[PDB]
């Protein structure tokens, strides 16, 4: 699934990302835009042999099992395929663990590079939430 901006904002808000750990909803929508272009099936390989999965580009090195990163952790206790689902619940629940893991949203390099410090409230412009 490729979400619309406000469609994704609504789904994220329903699943509790709005202000989660003090990060307003626009942060999360912005992170998704630049991590995945709102595409639930986005995957990008990392140079170390892990892969980033789904709408929030979660890393299989630590967070999910894809069988392809032998000896890696599965801290969300889910297969990585689940993070490519058209429904975002698994990705959100895992993202909540990631954002609480000591670095806030700095975990997402695209958020750091393109959202951090900007007017992230712009990302929910015109949304009916």
């Amino acid at each position: 699934k490729v979400f619309g901006r406000c469609e994704l904002a609504a789904a994220m808000k329903r699943h509790g990302l709005d202000n989660y750990r003090g990060y307003s909803l626009g942060n999360w929508v912005c992170a998704a835009k630049f991590e995945s272009n709102f595409n639930t099936q986005a995957t990008n390989r990392n140079t170390d042999g892990s892969t980033d999965y789904g709408i929030l580009q979660i890393n299989s090195r630590w967070w999910c099992n894809d069988g392809r990163t032998p000896g890696s952790r599965n801290l969300c206790n889910i297969p990585c395929s689940a993070l490519l689902s058209s429904d975002i619940t698994a990705s959100v629940n895992c993202a909540k663990k990631i954002v609480s893991d000591g670095n806030g949203m700095n975990a997402w390099v695209a958020w750091r590079n393109r959202c951090k410090g900007t007017d992230v409230q712009a990302w929910i412009r015109g949304c009916r939430l």
